[PDB]
């Protein structure tokens, strides 16, 4: 064969961006371009095909303007997080998602029941990412295909698939990812020695709180310890922000039909559990991935409870 036989692919760190690439089809795809991804498979020892003409490879961003397309996209400079994601895709991509109550869900696979959980949250509070990555993904999961949203997940918590996740911790990544700028929270506390002292949190850290699930017991009062050896207690003096989440250690809890928006179920221990999604409408229903139940009334494991919210200030005379 005289000189060298090629095919036409385009390259991109973002899949909107496209760069045109001639490639020689005796080589792999990893001798011209490092690590390449085909939809997720690792095509990197691969050589080219003729059917790959045309087609979109991921590539890792080895020059400036690559770089600048990933961090705008993504909002990340982790030289892995390409690879990570485009891994988690590969298996994503295969999995199953659902409608459920009108919500996307996710069938079991792969140890991904916080995956469901989190993802069942999300479409019931009010949130805007800002990663462009996560807008674009996120869209797209509400409207059924999720692959791509969970692999993103999955890269962004540093979580891989089949691996051990808490949704608490997960959210609180995708809050780190959202603008929740307009949050605010004034927390006061009050020590028989030690006397009062307020607090006030912005962000993220104001629509989160560990330690107990009811947000009354929130708003009346929640006994910690102090540094002088005592109880001290903590209330809520100003909220605002449209949800506030409500964790703790797993502990049997009643959920009541009407005073929450959803919740997560946890039954298992550090090692190995499985997480199950409760969310109140016109009746409570439990979702476990694809599977789906009611009942009027809920006690379960629960680990995390979300309530919305717009503005709140405390009647307590501190
Ligand atoms: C995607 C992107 C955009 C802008 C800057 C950087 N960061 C770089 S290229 N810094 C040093 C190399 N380390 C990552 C090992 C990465
Ligand atoms: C250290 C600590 C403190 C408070 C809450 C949790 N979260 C838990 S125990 N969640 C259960 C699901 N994970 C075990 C995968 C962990
Ligand atoms: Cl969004
Ligand atoms: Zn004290």
């Amino acid at each position: 064969m005289r000189e060298v036989r090629t095919i036409k692919v385009f390259t991109t760190v973002d899949n909107i961006n496209l760069h045109t690439q001639v490639v020689d089809m005796s080589m792999t795809y990893g001798q011209q371009f490092g690590p390449t991804y085909l939809d997720g498979a690792d095509v990197t020892k691969i050589k080219p095909h003729n059917s790959h003409e045309g087609k979109t490879f991921y590539v890792l961003p080895n020059d400036d303007t690559l770089r600048v397309e990933a961090f705008e996209y993504y909002h990340t400079t982790d030289p892995s997080f390409l690879g990570r994601y485009m891994s988690a895709l590969n298996h994503t991509k295969k999995w199953k998602y659902p409608q459920v109550n009108g919500l996307t869900s996710i069938k079991w696979a792969d140890n991904n029941s916080y995956l469901a959980t989190a993802l069942l949250t999300l479409q019931q509070i009010e949130l805007k990412f800002n990663p462009p990555a996560l807008q674009d993904a996120y869209y797209r999961a509400r409207a059924g295909e999720a692959a791509n949203f969970c692999a993103l997940i999955l890269a962004y918590c540093n979580k891989t698939v089949g691996e051990l996740g808490d949704v608490r911790e997960t959210m609180s990544y995708l809050f780190q990812h959202a603008n929740l700028d307009s949050c605010k929270r004034v927390l006061n506390v009050v020590c028989k020695t030690c006397g009062q002292q307020q607090t006030t949190l912005k962000g993220v850290e104001a629509v989160m709180y560990m330690g107990t699930l009811s947000y009354e017991q929130f708003k009346k009062g929640v006994q910690i310890p102090c540094t002088c050896g005592k109880q001290a207690t903590k209330y809520l003096v100003q909220q605002e922000s449209p949800f506030v989440m409500m964790s703790a250690p797993p502990a049997q809890y009643e959920l009541k039909h009407g005073t929450f928006t959803c919740a997560s179920e946890y039954t298992g221990n550090y090692q190995s559990g499985h997480y199950k999604h409760i969310t109140s409408k016109e009746t409570l229903y439990c979702i476990d991935g694809a599977l789906l139940t009611k009942s009027s009334e809920y006690k379960g494991p629960i680990t995390d409870v979300f309530y919305k919210e717009n503005s709140y200030t405390t009647t307590i005379k501190p």
